[PDB]
């Protein structure tokens, strides 16, 4: 079997024709960014699973099986919460250049692009509190996507949406990873980790979605199988000063509006009702790596995408799909692990965060 | 019994501390707007009921029952179909500068505000493509609401977001409508009628909605109870003509996107689940004005507005949101008549497009 194995870069681009673009402001107040995840030509099927809401999504409704556009070029993960939003009117605006969207003439060039997005609560992060990605920044997101070459390695870290990111008081940030099935089909994951839970079990300092990790994905970050209870204990002392400096910094706690953003794509080609499906089910990977998650005021949101470029089957079809199915949840698992070691701490006037590395490698 | 009588102008703003603001662009190639309905301060329990989804949805999601925010404070309608989005960050942003949104921060002017918006499309429709609305336009339709008073009149016809609509080739537009009820609440609806399907009954020319209407509410307008054969041949031979006229200026058909936007709004204390409840009842009053309605293309959005002012009270409280929930059937009906009353033929080159009064009076 060729399956159970990660792609090339072990990422989103994995799938073919997948690209992705961030594009970031860091320093000077800022400390925030735009994620972009680009379909190929003609699109990809789309769907959506958002739990808690806004603020902060954009199109969602047009995802429904039911409606009319079926297929979509890009999805806009953002910061700035709901002010952040605007960056997705770039990004329609790029896209209707292309002529990319659905038609709504016998003119080419008249489009109507569907771009779902979804935002994260980063505010202030940087020092200054009106610093959110606008228009530009979502455009300049989108553009870069569109330069890379297919199966280009995804940067992960503290990029893109993921520049201002904070898990459970550690520094998110981008993640991303990738599994080839049996079949041949791979299935993917990019995650934007800005969770009010923790990636961490508070009683080991072990990453709660390490066990789901394929043999050896982790092993070029450098932490240790076992943690020591000396290492643990410094590492909490480090971070609950670190949350009472942010407090203080902050002049109030944490941040009541938290979430992890995600796209979750295949080849395998999906109808929008089972493409709705991967959605929903990858949220259990967010789950398996975060404790607790899907808090009232945590906005967690996975877009799954389908090239359409493989058959289901090169109950079968349900044996095939949940394969994708379960994959789904475990690239999403291993996506916010790969967020969490990717990333190096922050300290500005809006926050310090360190890194999970810089107290446990 | 008080009840069955229309408010003091027949409209939204009858609903105490509602206001509504147009802002619109026309001639140079333009024929597009956008309206606001603003809650009074400390906003308004919020639902909503989307049919057909986007292109041309915005914070939708943060309106489901389970979610953390709990009043919301503007529903933006608009032009531009999903580039008309745009319009919604200018009203986000004048929120921000008037301290109204979500709390995240002991500073009260650290807000998110929870902005959801619905498009429709009239893309072309002044001559000029491109000629959408954009965040100042936003911003000066919410800075119109802000300065009028409680219980103003409210602007009908070719105005905001019903500045560029059409319905079955009709011009359409703004209209609303209210009602008071036994309990003296008011429940009221305002609409931005631009569908596929007709107001008109083919076999007779009668407007659908006109049996709705309360006793001698359309009197004003000037349309005989009875149709002459006639006129009623003589109509539906002007409107084919301005229908392939039309084609051939847009160089194809007639848009494959369409809907009707609502706000329907009443003083009657709901929760959010019955404000959910209230948005999908009030669709049957869009099916009642307007033939055939939910097609697959046809994107109709429903938001629900409670200002909490009244208790449902003053099984008995089925009994009174069961008055409240045909109310705002009976108002959205009756608000999309008058918005087909109200407007007045256009004539650019996207589009010839004459009213039912034209035709008809
Ligand atoms: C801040 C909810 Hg994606
Ligand atoms: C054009 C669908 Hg509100």
């Amino acid at each position: 079997g060729i399956g159970g194995v990660p792609g090339p870069h072990n990422g989103l681009t994995d799938v073919p024709g997948v690209r992705v673009g961030h594009a970031g402001r860091t320093g000077d107040g800022w400390l925030t960014g735009v994620t972009v995840v680009l379909a190929p030509p003609g699109g990809a099927v789309a769907a959506v699973d958002v739990r808690g809401g806004g603020p902060g999504t954009r199109e969602t409704d047009a995802l429904d099986p039911r409606n009319l556009v079926q297929t979509i070029d890009a999805v806009v993960l953002t910061g700035g919460s709901a002010f952040g939003l605007d960056a997705a009117g770039g990004v329609a605006a790029w896209l209707e250049e292309q002529g990319r969207g659905f038609p709504v003439g016998a003119d080419p060039s008249q489009v109507v692009p569907v771009v779902p997005a979804a935002a994260l609560f980063d505010l202030g992060r940087g020092g200054t509190w009106r610093a959110r990605p606008d228009a530009a920044l979502g455009r300049a997101a989108v553009e870069a996507a569109a330069a890379r070459p297919e199966g280009d390695p995804v940067e992960q870290g503290g990029v893109g949406a993921g520049t201002g990111a904070v898990v459970g008081g550690l520094k998110g940030g981008i993640g991303t990873a990738s599994v080839v099935l049996d079949s041949g089909a791979t299935v993917a994951a990019l995650a934007a980790v800005n969770a009010a839970g923790s990636a961490v079990d508070p009683a080991t300092g072990v990453l709660y979605g390490a066990r789901t990790g394929l043999p050896g994905e982790f092993a070029g970050y450098g932490v240790p199988d076992a943690i020591g209870a000396d290492t643990h204990a410094r590492a909490r002392a480090r971070l609950a000063e670190a949350a009472e400096e942010t407090a203080r910094r902050r002049a109030g706690g944490a941040a009541t509006l938290n979430c992890t953003l995600a796209v979750v794509a295949t080849d395998a080609t999906l109808t929008r009702a089972q493409a709705q499906k991967l959605a929903g089910t990858a949220h259990d990977g967010l789950a398996r790596a975060v404790r607790p998650v899907h808090l009232l005021s945590d906005g967690d949101t996975v877009f799954a995408l389908s090239t359409g470029r493989r058959p289901l089957l090169p109950h079968l079809e349900a044996g095939a799909l949940n394969e994708v199915l379960a994959a789904g949840a475990d690239v999403l698992t291993r996506a916010v692990v790969h967020a969490v070691l990717a990333a190096t701490g922050v300290d500005t006037p809006g926050g310090v965060h360190p890194s999970y590395r810089e107290l446990y490698a």
